[PDB]
């Protein structure tokens, strides 16, 4: 149990159950960012499906609540006055997820409310002919950050409701991002900003977050392009954000990048599903099988004498958000 083991070990290390929250780091003097807390949260529901332990289970489906409780406790139940509508629409992604395993309804209205805030007030036609704001407070550019999680979140909500109200807005929201925020083979820009155009520089997180959402219209639509589509960014990401020897790149030192491995192997697996299960791309799936399980081995090579790994896989404080890509990793 591999996996289970990895998370017993980052709850070891870095869960505050006086607060309910996640320290940042092995000091446990300041606990994690708000948009970076729901990424943890994702964690623990990730092995709660992975694990076959049903005393581990149990713990787990409660800290799902747990985590949530912190988190509005420090932060309040309406996310609406965050100037960034990136952190809440990881909330209302996260939200939509804790309802599915919970079914409490609080969970449906949090992930319903902040969708709807953040589409329905937030997107615009005029600058780059569509997309949504990064920001609620200036309008200023619209990024992969935002757009690609918006689509996921929507699909979410598209399977819990059947309401296609949100599949109209996850196709939308996509063939937007797909032709302003992507070079049209798999590489994912940053953003695009008024008075410049695009930016693109592509880093995990947003590789991660273009391939669930092109997973998750796959499924829903029936249309084999999306699949295509998926990958196209994800043969990127093997080629070209990585290391000489094929290890996925580290991307310090900025401290919301350092960690994007997580969010980009919770989306590599579900492609990984998808191509086992249809057996399509029969060739390419084989070769990135071979490369996951390569990109595993190595990281896990690297950890220390309790089970934590730092997010620089290829080589004294560990940090929650850099070491949670190795717990992800053993949990898809
Ligand atoms: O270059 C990393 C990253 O930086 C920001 S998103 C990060 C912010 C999310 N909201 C809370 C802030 O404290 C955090 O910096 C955006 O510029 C994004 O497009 C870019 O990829």
């Amino acid at each position: 149990s591999d996996g289970d083991t990895a998370m017993k070990a980052f709850n070891d290390t870095f869960w505050d159950p006086n607060a309910k929250m996640f320290w940042k780091d092995s000091k446990r003097e300041k606990h994690q960012d708000f948009w970076v807390e729901a990424e943890l949260w994702e964690l623990v529901m990730d092995a709660y499906q992975h694990t076959s332990d049903p005393a581990l289970k149990a713990e787990l489906k409660t800290q799902i609540d747990d985590v949530y409780d912190g988190t509005v406790a420090k932060y309040g139940q309406d996310w609406t006055n965050n100037p960034f509508n990136d952190d809440i629409m990881w909330w209302a992604m996260g939200s939509a997820r804790a309802y599915q395993i919970t079914g409490n309804p609080r969970y449906l209205e949090a992930a319903r409310d902040h969708f709807d805030f953040v589409y329905d007030t937030q997107w615009d036609e005029e600058f780059a002919n569509g997309g949504i704001w990064w920001l609620n407070s200036d309008h200023n550019t619209k990024n992969a950050c935002i757009n690609f999680p918006a689509a996921q979140a929507a699909l979410y909500l598209y399977d819990i409701t059947k309401d296609e109200h949100y599949l109209n807005a996850a196709t939308k929201i996509f063939r937007w991002g797909k032709t302003m925020l992507t070079d049209g083979n798999g590489k994912v820009f940053d953003r695009i900003e008024i008075e410049h155009g695009a930016v693109p520089d592509a880093t995990h997180y947003n590789q991660g977050t273009y391939i669930g959402s092109a997973v998750g219209l796959y499924k829903a639509t029936g249309n084999a392009v999306y699949l295509d589509d998926a990958v196209k960014a994800a043969k990127f990401t093997k080629n070209h954000l990585v290391d000489s020897n094929g290890v996925l790149n580290y991307e310090g030192p900025n401290g919301d990048l350092k960690g994007g491995k997580t969010i980009l192997m919770r989306n590599l697996a579900h492609l990984q599903k998808t191509l086992d299960e249809t057996g399509q791309y029969p060739e390419f799936s084989a070769e990135f099988d071979e490369w996951l399980a390569f990109n595993i081995e190595m990281a896990w090579s690297h950890q220390n004498s309790d089970h934590i790994v730092d997010g620089n896989w290829a080589g004294g404080t560990y940090e929650s958000w850099s070491s949670a890509a190795a717990v992800q990793a053993l949990n898809g």
